[PDB]
Formats: structure tokens, sequence, C-alpha cells
């Protein structure tokens, strides 16, 4: 019933553009929306976000997260390891690469989502969420060596899966960080299950 | 260590603006970013709310109530938590309960309210509160609920059992052209992983 009629470029940067979208509303009335897109999409999705489940025997399972300064936020954020997918890279491969660059951990693929939207009222940005387990008892994940790219500065924060939400709430109250909504959503469902 | 030095307006619409952000990297070097912001945020502790609406009914499995809408930035239909912007002076809880009623017809009861969490922190400063709400589906107010959607709002309600949410979402993605929201998907994954 609804669909896009046209897209007008308002402004194009190197990484981001703003467009004025005309669409037909379900009454047959024509309407406009201000829409953002990244200029980098080739791919199944713009990017991947990795849910990295650190498994060590006789320890709690942890979810491995990252903390970085995010210029659009004007502050530090706690997020799942994540990045853009390289032209002709698979989402799975992008997931293991990014996880290694940002954390130093080497993991195994458990499952991969379809493309999911980041903020669909604002942008067309999409990611695959890739669940990865990390055998924390293997020698290659003993002393994880992060190989981050140029101009990336990432701190790794591992938190127990079974207390994730309370641990996150504490980091916000204590460190004035912003937790990512996908991370928070995941944490909430862990408590809400059953 | 890191901080914002300046934010230069590139382009401002009615709803969204694009900014050139200058900030200090941790080596002590000046760098830039292209940042998106909404123009609608005033004193609110976030731009908006997303509601996690747990429909509870005697001798029924708990359902998560979701909405399906056309999203101009995406050029297609998306499945999301009920959600909207917080009106000036409105509390996040009030916004959540109001948007839930408007989008779904259901009258909820507040369970919990998250701190402000970031939508896509490498792109925008956009933030939400994630508000968990229970819906007493035995109450007569919630028997035959009707959306009371605003001007240019056109929403379908999809209630899925919490105990099978990921599979039911996957089934929906298999059968039509549409995109699941990344927060919805994250929540569904954790319900499996728990
Ligand atoms: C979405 N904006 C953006 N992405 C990547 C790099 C950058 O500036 C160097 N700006
Ligand atoms: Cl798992
Ligand atoms: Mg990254
Ligand atoms: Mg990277
Ligand atoms: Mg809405
Ligand atoms: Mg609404």
């Amino acid at each position: 019933k609804q669909y896009i009629i046209s897209e007008e470029l308002i402004s194009e940067g190197k990484w981001v553009k703003l467009e004025k979208t005309t669409y037909m509303d379900p009454t047959g009335k024509t309407r406009t929306w201000e829409s953002v897109k990244r200029t980098t999409r080739k791919q199944t999705a713009d990017g991947v976000a990795v849910i990295p489940v650190l498994q060590r025997t006789l320890h709690y399972e942890c979810i491995v997260l990252v903390k970085q300064f995010r210029p659009p936020m004007g502050g530090y954020c706690i997020e799942f390891p994540a990045g853009l997918i390289d032209d002709g890279e698979t989402p799975e491969a992008a997931a293991l690469r990014e996880l290694e660059e940002e954390t130093g951990y080497k993991g195994d693929i458990a499952e991969c989502s379809p493309a999911v939207c980041m903020d669909p009222g604002l942008s067309n940005c999409t990611i695959h969420i890739v669940t990865v387990t990390i055998n924390g008892d293997d020698a290659e994940n003993a002393r994880p060596k992060p190989k981050p790219g140029d101009g990336e500065f990432v701190e790794v924060i591992s938190l127990p899966k079974n207390d994730l939400l309370q641990r996150l709430d504490a980091l916000v109250a204590e460190e004035h960080l912003t937790v990512d909504a996908r991370v928070y959503s995941y944490a909430l469902a862990l408590k809400h299950a059953n």
C-alpha cells in the first residue's frame, strides 16, 4: 500500500547524506520524510554487530563489549563490537574480523541474523547481528591482542551474561557512559526470559 | 581523554541536521566526524522512547506486542517496538504509555525505565528510554483494543509469544518483504540465549 515515489538529495558528505523522501501514504496522499543514509553501502547491510559470548570453564559466561568515544554522542558509549562490512566480505567474516580488531578475541560463528534496521524512522542503516562464541580456554584467547585500525581507540569490557542488565545500569550510574540500545535490549531480555 | 572541540552545522531540515564534528583523539590529535542529530530535542533526557510491551493473560503464554509500519528511510515495512518521540515536558514513562496506547490500543502499566540509551552512536546522537510495560490482557479496557494513531500514522499490531519470539520473527521475515528492528532482534536473541 505505501511506497517511495522519489528521493531528493539535500546534502552529501563523505560518510553521510540527508535526503528528502517522497512517499505515498495509505490514503493515497503524497507525503515527505527527512531520511539519512550512509554513503558507504555496496552489501547485505551497512555493518555487523557481534554478540561475543566469552566461555571459560569454571567462570560465568561473559558478554564481551567495547567502550569508545563516539563523536556524534559527544561522549563514551558501551556497545557490541561492530563495524562496516568490506565490499565483497561476508557478514560472518566481517564479524570475526571486527571482533579480533576491537577485542583481540578469536571466535566461532553460532548464528547470523538477517539484515536488521538501526533506527528506521531516521535512516536506512542496517546490520547483521552475529552471535559468536569465544573459547576463552584456548591459547589464542589467552592474551587477546587487539589490532585496531587507524583512529580507533577501543577499551574492552567483559560482563557476566547472567547479571548483564544490573552491571550495565551500574556503569551508567557510576561512569556516566551511554549504553547502546541493542546491548540494553539484549540485557533486558536475559532478565525477562521465563 | 577524548572530547568535542566544535560542531559546525552543514545542513538543517525541519526534523534532522547534519554536523561536522571536531574532536580530540587520545593521541592529542584533532579529528573530524560527520554527525546526525534531530532538531526536535529540547530538555528531554532522550529523543524518544521504545516500549517493550509484555501482554499478560490468564492461561496464555506472555506475548511481546510489536508494530509494523512503513518507514520512508527504509523504503519498506519494519517490525519494531512501539515507539515515539517524547513531547516537551513529558516524562519518558508517560510518553511510553501514551505511544503504546496510540499505536496499539493497549493500556499498559509501567514496569521499568532504562537510562537514555544510544540508537546508532557512530552516526547520530539519538537516544531513547526503553520502557518495559506490562499489559493486563484480562482487563476489559484491553479486550478489543483499537490503535488511535496520530496524523500520518498507519500502524499494524503483531503480538508474538515471548517463548518463541525469534522463530516467529524469522517466520515473518521468510513470508514477506520487511525488516526487523535491531533492538527487537537483539531482545529475541537473548530470550533464546537465556
Ligand atoms: C557517520 N559519520 C562518519 N563515519 C565515519 C567516519 C566519519 O568521519 C571521519 N564520520
Ligand atoms: Cl549463545
Ligand atoms: Mg567499530
Ligand atoms: Mg574497524
Ligand atoms: Mg511511533
Ligand atoms: Mg506514534
